[PDB]
């Protein structure tokens, strides 16, 4: 588990259209900050930065942790990358999931 489900579920005190907003929020700044998870692109500091709040934000909180190791010098922006990968992994699954329940 990349993701702890029951701090955004807390965040959202139990009301799954708050999670759900939330989690669009995250892959939306996941796709605008994420293509800038790149040594040769200078936003890469800035990204890495807003990656690591949003990921705070939602219950990333590995992901967060990669990101202040990065900030140390001590995580490579790849591991940064592979972090987000797994968050984005387990949101997309969680999404999914819902929608399964609202079907079955």
């Amino acid at each position: 588990g990349a993701v702890d489900f029951a701090y955004l579920e807390g965040f959202a005190a139990g009301d799954f259209a708050v999670v759900d907003e939330v989690l669009a929020l995250f892959r939306e700044q996941a796709a605008l900050w994420a293509p800038m998870l790149d040594p040769t692109h200078p936003g890469w500091k800035d990204a890495v930065h807003t990656v690591k709040g949003a990921a705070r934000g939602v219950g990333a909180f590995n992901l967060g942790e990669v990101c202040e190791r990065c900030e140390a010098g001590q995580e490579s922006l790849e591991g940064v990358r592979t972090a987000l990968d797994a968050a984005l992994l387990d949101i997309a699954a969680y999404a999914h999931e819902q929608a399964l329940r609202s079907l079955k």
